[PDB]
């Protein structure tokens, strides 16, 4: 017989806690009667419980430079678990805004690159562009090419064809560009190769 065991995500007393990932929770050997997560205002943040009860995550944005407080308690046949532990989010030297074009809803030509342009410096350019995700359909090959140390831009090896789906999701909410430099948010946009 196994008292339940409980698992986070996190480890207590963390810090420089990355805000691009939801924190979660897990039990065994039992199920999650209680999980919440407050910050140091004591404001909650949203999650969901699995209806399982197994598996426990945030479901809103973390901040950053917060202090997290997270509690749960499992319930099994061999009793009960709790856990407390508190974590610390990234502290921005800097944040910057990334802007997508073309624009949401646009048809544009065959010739339109994807371009992301950041309004701050970005010296981690791997970084940046592992956060950002292109989708196609007619699926085609592209890559990105930096035209300079803030605007990064994509397309296939030539022309559009028309009728193509395009999708770019800029995830940088909290991903480090470089020096310290987070993403201010992330940015969706979808167009279409007329």
């Amino acid at each position: 017989l196994l008292v339940p065991k409980l698992t986070a995500s996190v480890t207590d007393g963390a810090v420089g806690v990355t805000v691009d990932a939801p924190v979660s929770v897990t039990a065994a050997d039992g199920v999650l009667a209680a999980v919440t997560m407050v910050n140091d205002n004591g404001r909650p943040v949203a999650g969901r419980l699995s209806p399982d009860g197994l598996r426990w995550s945030t479901t809103e944005q973390l901040g950053y430079n917060r202090r997290y407080t997270l509690n749960a308690t499992a319930l099994g046949l061999g009793g009960a678990a709790t856990r407390q532990l508190t974590f610390q989010t990234s502290s921005p030297a800097h944040l910057t805004m990334p802007y997508v074009m073309p624009g949401d809803g646009e048809v544009v030509g065959v010739g339109e690159p994807v371009a992301i342009r950041f309004d701050e410096n970005i010296a981690d350019r791997g970084a940046a562009e592992k956060a950002i995700k292109i989708t196609t359909n007619p699926p085609v090959e592209g890559a990105f090419y930096w035209l300079n140390n803030r605007e990064v831009r994509w397309r296939p090896e030539h022309f559009w064809k028309p009728g193509t789906a395009v999708d770019v999701a800029v995830n940088t909410y909290g991903v480090d560009l470089g020096e310290g430099m987070f993403g201010e948010d992330n940015v969706q946009t979808h167009f279409t190769i007329g």
